[PDB]
């Protein structure tokens, strides 16, 4: 069973990145992560229409204007998928609060507590939940507050710049989801190089820098590389605390028999060069702005998740009204 997947598991905790809960346990992941785009995709599958129907019933039950009924249905839907996923894994599932709240700290904290409450009603303790939030300054502060004030653990996503990584570390959030694949995308579409080797992959370099910094300075926030375009990127990050991978690439790793070696370790990180820095809001916003790719990928990532949430909403509205 010496597949690249089984080998990877010796150095990194594997996480499944999908809303399709029937395609998980094959890869035996510890945790699982979902996002608006993944839920939208799964909610469109014939095999999960019962969850959609149940979510619609819930929205109607609480009443109010269509926007309210749709809001409750979508939250119920995210939680239904989360609850089903938890039956396929022994760990945690990440559930993301609507991206349209990415610049509203208080609204994110409120929506996070609402989801948690919905999970509780489903018989799920918050110990098995990771509330996912956009890594904007307000999202990061919402995470800090959720962690400290409510014991609600968060997964900071759409993490592209070093500024975001530092802010998350200082905020003490449970976990960060620094992207790899979308960073490669930006470089392909914005530079004179369309191909990169694993170690040279811009996304790999980003996570590598973040990992080393976190470990060198002892931050306990979990580093989970996310978003992948190929298995090379994943292998180049062997050793990272966690790695959330789509079922497609997990299947590929399961069929790969090449020998894999750890590329990241705490011991080696303690030798890295990055200097420690502290960031208040001002410093964070400036340093983030210095990373063009990050500014653009965080911005576009928020718009895409909002767009997908709206698509899911149009789907629901058409059926419940």
């Amino acid at each position: 069973s010496g597949s690249a997947l089984d080998q990877l598991k010796q150095f990194t905790t594997v996480v499944a990145d999908t809303g399709d809960f029937n395609a998980i346990d094959e890869y035996k992941p510890q945790d699982a992560t979902t996002n608006p785009s993944l839920i939208l995709a799964a909610a469109q599958m014939p095999a999960y229409q019962e969850l959609v129907e149940e979510a619609i019933a819930y929205g109607k039950k609480l009443g109010g204007p269509q926007e309210e009924q749709i809001k409750n249905a979508i939250d119920k839907l995210f939680v239904l998928f989360g609850a089903e996923i938890l039956k396929k894994i022994p760990g945690r599932v990440s559930t993301e609060v609507d991206a349209r709240l990415s610049f509203d700290k208080d609204a994110m904290v409120a929506r996070a507590r609402r989801l948690i409450e919905l999970y509780k009603e489903a018989g799920v303790g918050k110990d098995r939940i990771l509330i996912k939030l956009s890594s904007t300054w307000e999202g990061i502060q919402a995470g800090k507050e959720l962690e400290e004030q409510h014991g609600i653990h968060c997964n900071m996503t759409l993490l592209f710049s070093f500024a975001q990584a530092v802010a998350c570390a200082e905020a003490g959030v449970t976990l960060i989801s620094p992207f790899v694949g979308r960073i490669l995308d930006w470089h392909v579409a914005n530079t004179d190089k369309k191909s990169y080797e694993p170690q040279g992959d811009p996304g790999v370099k980003s996570v590598t820098k973040i990992y080393n910094y976190y470990k060198k300075f002892g931050y306990k926030t979990i580093v989970m590389g996310a978003s992948f375009r190929n298995t090379g990127e994943i292998k180049a990050l062997a050793g990272c605390d966690f790695l959330t991978i789509s079922p497609k690439l997990l299947g590929e790793l399961l069929k790969d028999n090449s020998k894999l070696a750890p590329a990241l370790s705490v011991k080696a990180a303690q030798t890295s060069d990055s200097e420690k820095i502290h960031l208040d809001e001002k410093a964070f916003r400036w340093l983030h702005n210095e990373d063009q790719m990050a500014v653009e990928k965080l911005s576009d990532g928020i718009r895409k998740f909002a767009a997908d949430a709206i698509k899911l909403e149009r789907m629901l509205t058409e059926r419940m009204f």
